[PDB]
């Protein structure tokens, strides 16, 4: 599914988001339009073998199971295909877990260098939240 921007702000919302760690809900959406461009199909390859999946790019040598990654973690413990789903619970479940690990939302590059220190409210204007 391709989430609009508003869709998936109330999703994450909904889902407890919203200041979850600190981190205002634009953060969360805007990480999402960089990571994925709001796409819940969303896969990528990585030099290291790894995947990242989703409509957070979660990474599969720390956090899913995707049958390919030699020596990874599981530490969502969940597929990695499950983060592909329509319905976002296993991401955004995981993504908690991520953002808890001690370095925030860093942990997310395109958070990093897109979203961190811009007017990230922007990205939940105009929705009825
Ligand atoms: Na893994």
């Amino acid at each position: 599914k391709v989430f609009g921007r508003c869709e998936l702000a109330a999703a994450m919302k909904r889902h407890g988001l919203d200041n979850y760690r600190g981190y205002s809900l634009g953060n969360w959406v805007c990480a999402a339009k960089f990571e994925s461009n709001f796409n819940t199909q969303a896969t990528n390859r990585n030099t290291d073998g790894s995947t990242d999946y989703g409509i957070l790019q979660i990474n599969s040598r720390w956090w899913c199971n995707d049958g390919r990654t030699p020596g990874s973690r599981n530490l969502c413990n969940i597929p990695c295909s499950a983060l592909l789903s329509s319905d976002i619970t296993a991401s955004v479940n995981c993504a908690k877990k991520i953002v808890s690990d001690g370095n925030g939302m860093n942990a997310w590059v395109a958070w990093r260098n897109r979203c961190k220190g811009t007017d990230v409210q922007a990205w939940i204007r105009g929705c009825r939240l």
